[PDB]
C-alpha cells in the first residue's frame, strides 16, 4: 500500500549549448570580452562543471530582443516574465503527456496534480495552465510548489506519498518544469557566485504518475516511495538564496556549499536507514540531485562511495546540467530505463533499497527512500 | 481518525485604517484629488464594501518613503519586496505563538509547517524564516504555498487533512499571512478593477495547529476535517488574475466574479453532501470567504440562505478586510469562540456538519466538509 511511481518521463527545449562552446558564446552576447580574466575564471567554471551540453529555450535572438536580460542588473522581470510564464506549463505539458501514454489510463483518473517551479509565479498558477492544456478533470486536486529551488523534486515525492497513500484510488500527475530565462544575466567581477549559476543552469521538464495499490493488470511499478523526510542543515543560513528582484532572479551561493552538505548528509543516511537494519550506504542505490559537481565529489569522498554509485546522477549532470527540481526525476528514469536496457535484477541497479536527495535553500536536504522493482 | 483542529490564532498589524475615512486618505496620499469622479466612485465602493476597518502595516511615512509604490504603475516591486518579505513570516510568527501557547504542547512536537502567503515570494521561502524564528525542529517538514491568492485558507486545510492523517503521531502548525505591501497602489481611471482591490484587501496572519487521533488529556478538538475538494468553474477563464511585475502585485477582477461562484456553488455542496445525505444548506454551519460582499450576497440569494448563516463570514469582512487565504481561518476563530460565549451546543453553531469555502484565482472553488465538536 506504499505511493508507487508508475511511469516516468522528461522533455527539454530543442535549443542545445555544448558547453566546451558556452564561454565564448557567453561573453560575446554580453558584450563583455573585454573581461579577459573573467572569461577565464568562467572557462574553468564551465570545464570544472562536468555538464558537456546544456538545453536552454532562450536563443540569441531572443536575447537580442530583451537586451536588458544581457547586463548584469538590467531591469527586466517583467520580460522575462512574459517569456517564462508560457514556457513553463508548456514544455510541463510535453513531459507530462509522455508520462500519460507510458502510464496508459486515461487522464479522467487523473484526480491529483502537483506543478513545481522556480521560474516564474503568476496567478493562477503553472498547475491551472497545465490543468487546461491537457484536458484534466476541473475537479482535479492541484498542489502548486513555487520557488522552492533545487530540492524540490523530492519535495513533490514527499508530497505525493501522502496525497495518493490517504486518498483511495488516487492517481497523481507530478509535473516539474523549470528553466533559466528568470536567472540568465550577463557577468560582474563583484558577482562570482552568480556566473556559477551561469556555468551550471539549465532547461527541463519531468512528469511522474504516482498512485498506491496499483492495478498489476494495467499499471506497471517501478518504485515505491517508503519515507520521505526533510531537514534544515545547522550554521547554514544564508548560504544559498535566491531572490525576485526587477532584475529577475538573482543567485547568491556561498563558496562552502559543498561541505555544508557533505558534511551532513550521514546524518539524514542515518536516521533515515537505521531503523530498516541498513548501514552500507554502497549497498543501496543513489539518486542525488547533481546541484554541482563538487556536492557529488564530497559526498561520495566523505562516505567511501564506490566510484559508480552516483554514475546516473553524473550522467543527467553530463547531459543536462542542472535543471533544478527535475533533475532527481531525471535521473530515476535514467536508471530505470538502463537497469532495463542492461538486464539488472531491480529498477534499482539490481539492489533492493534505495535513496533519493534533493539539495538547496535552507540549506535543505531532502531524503526520499525508495524501494525498486523486480525486473522479470 | 479524522484531521482535527486542536487550535486557532490570528494577528494582524496595529496599524488600522477605518474604512469611511479611506477614500479621503487614499486619493490624498495618491495626489490625486483632482479625480474627482473617481474618487466618489472608490467612495461608493469603500460604502459598498461592508468594511468597517482594516489593518495594514503599510503606514503613511512607508508610503512617503516609497513613492513609486503611490503611482499606479511605478516601478516599485524591489521597495515592496524588501518591506514585505520581513513582514509576512513576522506576522506570522505573532499568530503562531498564539496557536502553540493555546495548544500547549512542546514545539518540538510539531512534525509539520505548512506556510502560505501571496504577499511575496523569496528563496528561502517564509516557512524557513518562521521555522527559525520559532524555533521549531530542523526536521519539520515543510510546505510553502506561494501565490495561490484568495481560496488558499481552505487549500491548507486539504494539505493538512492529508500530511496528519497519512502520518501517525504528527502534528501540523498551518500559518497564513498576508497583507497589501504588493498590491497598494495609486489610482487609474483606465483600471476600475484594481480600484476594487484598493477598497478591499487587508493585513493579517492566522495560526493552527492540526492533528489526528487528539489526547483527550491535553488536546482539546474544535473541528474535525472530514473532506476536501477543489474545482475550476466553466467558463470563467480570466475572471481573476494577478501578476508579479516590476510595479508589484497587478490584480485584474471581472465584472461577473460574483456571478460565477454564485451560479456554481451549489454543484460543489451537492457533491459534498450528498454522499452523507445532507440536502439543506440552512442545516450546517458556513465559513465563507469574503472576497466581496456581492459573493456572499448572490450565494445567499441563490441559495435560500437564512439571513444569519453568513454572520461569522461577514463579521470577520466588516473587522478585517479581505484578507485573502487568512480570512476562513479567522472565520473559524471567530465562530468557535462566539459559540463558546453564547452558550451554543456545538463549535458550529449547534449544528454538526459544516461547510468552508475558498474563492479565488482560477476561478477555483475549494470546499472542506467539516464536523463541528460539542461544547460541554
Ligand atoms: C562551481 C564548481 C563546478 C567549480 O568547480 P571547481 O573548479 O572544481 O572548484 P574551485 O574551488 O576550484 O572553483 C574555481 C574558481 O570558482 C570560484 N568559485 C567557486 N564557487 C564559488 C562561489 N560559490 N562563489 C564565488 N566563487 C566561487 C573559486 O573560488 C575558484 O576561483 P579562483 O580559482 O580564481 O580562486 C564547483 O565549485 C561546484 O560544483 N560548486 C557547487 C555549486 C553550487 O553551489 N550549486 C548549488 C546551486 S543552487
Ligand atoms: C466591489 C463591490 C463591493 C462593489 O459593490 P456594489 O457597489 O454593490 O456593486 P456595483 O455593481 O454597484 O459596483 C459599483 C461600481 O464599481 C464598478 N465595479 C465593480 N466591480 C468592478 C470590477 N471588477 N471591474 C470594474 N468595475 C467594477 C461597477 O461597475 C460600479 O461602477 P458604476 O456605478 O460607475 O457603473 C462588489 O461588486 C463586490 O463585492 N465584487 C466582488 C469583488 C471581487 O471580485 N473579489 C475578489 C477579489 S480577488
Amino acid at each position: 500500500g506504499l505511493a508507487t511511481i508508475l511511469a516516468i518521463s522528461t522533455a527539454t527545449p530543442p535549443n542545445c549549448v555544448i558547453q566546451a562552446d558556452y564561454p565564448d558564446y557567453y561573453f560575446k552576447i554580453t558584450n563583455s570580452e573585454h573581461m579577459t580574466e573573467l572569461k577565464e575564471k568562467f572557462r574553468r567554471l564551465c570545464e570544472k562543471s562536468m555538464i558537456r551540453k546544456r538545453h536552454m529555450c532562450l536563443t540569441e535572438e531572443i536575447l537580442k530582443a530583451n537586451p536588458n536580460m544581457c547586463l548584469h542588473m538590467g531591469t527586466s522581470l517583467n520580460a522575462r516574465q512574459d517569456i517564462s510564464l508560457v514556457e513553463v506549463p508548456k514544455l510541463g505539458k510535453e513531459a507530462a503527456t509522455k508520462a500519460i501514454k507510458e502510464w496508459g489510463q486515461p487522464k479522467s483518473k487523473i484526480t491529483h496534480l502537483i506543478f513545481c517551479t522556480s521560474a516564474g509565479v503568476d496567478m493562477p498558477g503553472a498547475d491551472y495552465q497545465l490543468t487546461r492544456l491537457l484536458g484534466l478533470s476541473p475537479e482535479v486536486k492541484r498542489m502548486m510548489i513555487y520557488q522552492q529551488g533545487c530540492y524540490a523534486g523530492a519535495t513533490v515525492l514527499r508530497l505525493a506519498k501522502d496525497l495518493t497513500e490517504n486518498n483511495k484510488g488516487s492517481r497523481v500527475l507530478i509535473v516539474c518544469s523549470e528553466n533559466t530565462v528568470p536567472t540568465f544575466r550577463g557577468p560582474s567581477d563583484t558577482h562570482i557566485d552568480s556566473l556559477v549559476g551561469q556555468a551550471l543552469f539549465a532547461d527541463g521538464a519531468a512528469a511522474l504518475i504516482v498512485g498506491a495499490d496499483p492495478d498489476a493488470s494495467i499499471e506497471r511499478p517501478l518504485y515505491h516511495i517508503v519515507s520521505a523526510s526533510q531537514t534544515l542543515l545547522p550554521d547554514s543560513d544564508g548560504a544559498i538564496e535566491g531572490h525576485i528582484r526587477e532584475a529577475g532572479l538573482t543567485v547568491h551561493l556561498k563558496k562552502d556549499v559543498p561541505a555544508f552538505f557533505s558534511a551532513n548528509i550521514e546524518k539524514s543516511l542515518v536516521d533515515a536507514f537505521t531503523p530498516i537494519g541498513i548501514s552500507d550506504w554502497n549497498s543501496i542505490f543513489w539518486i542525488a540531485h547533481p546541484g554541482g559537481p563538487a556536492i557529488l565529489d564530497q559526498v561520495e569522498e566523505k562516505l567511501g562511495l564506490r566510484k559508480d554509485k552516483l554514475k546516473a546522477s553524473r550522467h543527467v549532470m553530463s547531459e543536462f546540467g542542472n535543471m533544478s527540481s527535475a533533475c532527481v526525476l531525471f535521473i530515476l528514469d535514467e536508471m530505470r530505463k538502463t537497469c532495463l536496457e542492461e538486464g539488472k535484477a531491480t529498477t534499482g541497479e539490481g539492489l533492493d533499497w534505495g535513496v533519493l536527495f534533493g539539495f538547496g535553500p535552507g540549506l535543505t536536504v531532502e531524503t526520499v527512500v525508495l524501494r525498486s522493482v523486480p525486473i522479470e
